[PDB]
């Protein structure tokens, strides 16, 4: 429910002193790493001392040093808080989250925002119950809560401002309880709304949205985010909302399915996973594959992992069952000496049987950025089930970070979109990388946003963090890093500029 153990604006020394003076043995927090930008550090207190554990994310997963790989920091913390002797050669316990007081990553916090700008934003894009917290422009250290109430400009709605005083490190609205953080204050008055005289209830229903913008304003917004809502503040605000997406992944945790996962803790949500049917009645569990349906709001997607040698047959069962006609692979088979995906397709002009499924590689066409493989997929023993599956194998995604220019990705996705659109009643587009959350989520999110612009031009609303959060509700940790977050903005900006 909460993610208060993540401190966005703290240093290693500040983490140590915070755990030593305000924590106990078993207390812990997470924080960004300043020695390795883009990475993170888990700081845990033990025996009166603090240990720092490195968590690196190059774009595919959160790699805890000496631990396991996870899709989100919340799923990481959730894993070790219920599994006692996993984290370590001495064993380490995650017992008490040390809660952050910084309101930086809260959706309703907007920092240095004037009272007139707050009224303007709430006027133009706010609804009944839309609220925000801003710094007081007159009293430094104080804050203002601005809420919109009314019926959903004729005076039927209004904007009310509530002063938040900071008195001896505590916050209050002029009376009642005093809170140790703006988060506790906001949470309290969401549960117990303020009622002014004459009966108006100041309902804190939803934060003010400042990320949804018109498509033509993307270039301006990217310029604002590149130099106090920046890229980091917006991304980390979205990251805080990952704690609402801790849905069960019990099917992927079953004993019969552990070896079907490339990474044992990066698993599909039960409620969106692709369930395979008509499996072998002798195999006890034959319905599982590490893959999720991704629906926008239009095409749909299957986000999945790179095949293992023992999941190739299930991969083709999935492609056949879901009537998929296009596969997007955004990784080499080997990258930096590490195996990311086994070769699940035949050589050119060759024919292979993968279990009950038969695949012919009809022709390969090589572009600079990608290779296209025209495959015929059919069930063995049934010559009436054949259908063409077009595999688009993106080859030039860099080993480190994201592409410096999105033109290769955009031309790639444009070709994939038109191939899919030209096939009547085609199923979802299969997208995969290694773990199937990082590059895969980035490609899918860009494709979703570009499809909106392709049909609506510049006169359409797009909301990058809202789209990512909606996609993240269907597969764990879709879009992994801030570099990918920035790349999505730049690809959308580049696509608009070439309209
Ligand atoms: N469903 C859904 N829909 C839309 C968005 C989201 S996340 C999200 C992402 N970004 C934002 N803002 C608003 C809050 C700020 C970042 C910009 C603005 C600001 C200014 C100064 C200092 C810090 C901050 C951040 N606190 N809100 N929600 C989600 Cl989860």
């Amino acid at each position: 429910t909460s993610r208060r153990w993540f401190h966005p604006n703290i240093t290693g020394v500040e983490a140590e002193n915070l755990l030593l003076t305000r924590g106990v043995d078993g207390s812990f927090l997470a924080r960004p790493s300043k020695s390795n930008p883009g990475d993170f550090t888990l700081s845990v207190r033990r025996n009166g001392a603090v240990t720092h554990i490195k968590i690196q994310n190059t774009g595919d997963y959160y790699d805890l040093y000496g631990g396991e790989k996870f899709a989100t920091l919340a799923e990481l913390v959730q894993y070790y808080m219920e599994h006692h002797g996993q984290l370590k050669g001495d064993v380490i316990e995650l017992k008490y989250p040390l809660n952050c007081a910084d309101p930086t990553s809260e959706r309703w916090f907007h920092g240095h925002l004037s009272g007139k700008e707050a009224e303007k934003l709430l006027t133009e894009k706010g609804k009944h119950g839309s609220f925000l917290v801003r710094e007081s422009q007159s009293h430094p250290g104080d804050f203002v809560l601005s809420v919109r109430t009314g019926d959903d400009n004729d005076g039927k709605s209004k904007v009310t401002h509530v002063m938040i005083r900071c008195q001896e490190l505590k916050y209050d609205v002029g009376g009642g309880e005093r809170f140790d953080s703006l988060t506790d204050l906001v949470e309290h008055y969401k549960k117990n709304p303020m009622v002014e005289t004459l009966g108006t209830v100041l309902q804190l229903k939803q934060p003010l949205n400042t990320t949804r913008i018109n498509a033509a304003e993307i270039e301006s917004r990217v310029r604002e985010l590149s130099k106090k809502q920046g890229f980091w503040e917006e991304f980390e605000t979205l990251q805080q909302q990952e704690c609402k997406l801790l849905y069960s992944r019990k099917e992927g945790q079953r004993q019969e399915n552990k070896n079907k996962n490339r990474y044992k803790n990066i698993l599909p949500f039960d409620h969106t996973r692709v369930v395979l049917h008509d499996g072998d009645p002798n195999e006890p569990v034959s319905d599982y594959i590490n893959a999720n349906i991704i629906m926008p709001e239009k095409k749909s997607y299957i986000a999945t992992q790179g095949c293992l040698q023992n999941t190739v047959n299930d991969f083709w069962r999935m492609v056949f069952q879901e009537n998929s006609r296009v596969i997007v692979m955004t990784t080499k088979e080997v990258e930096r000496g590490k195996s990311k995906c086994v070769k699940y397709w035949p050589d050119e002009y060759a024919l292979k049987e993968y279990g009950v499924m038969r695949v012919r590689n009809v022709k390969e066409s090589a572009a600079h950025d990608y290779t296209l493989r025209e495959l015929k997929l059919s069930k063995v023993g049934q010559g009436n089930t054949e259908r063409t599956v077009w595999q688009y194998h993106f080859r030039t995604w860099p080993d480190h970070g994201v592409p410096s220019d999105p033109g290769g990705v955009l031309d790639f996705l444009e070709e994939v979109h038109h191939k899919q659109e030209s096939i009547m009643d085609a199923g979802p587009v299969v997208v995969h990388c290694s773990a199937g959350i990082g590059r895969t989520g980035t490609f899918i999110v860009i494709d979703i946003l570009i499809d909106i612009i392709r049909e609506k031009g510049v006169d359409c609303d797009i909301d990058v963090p809202k789209t990512i959060q909606m996609v993240r509700s269907q597969r764990s940790g879709m879009v992994q890093t801030e570099a990918q977050y920035r790349f999505i903005y730049m690809a959308v900006q580049h696509y608009i500029e070439t309209l």
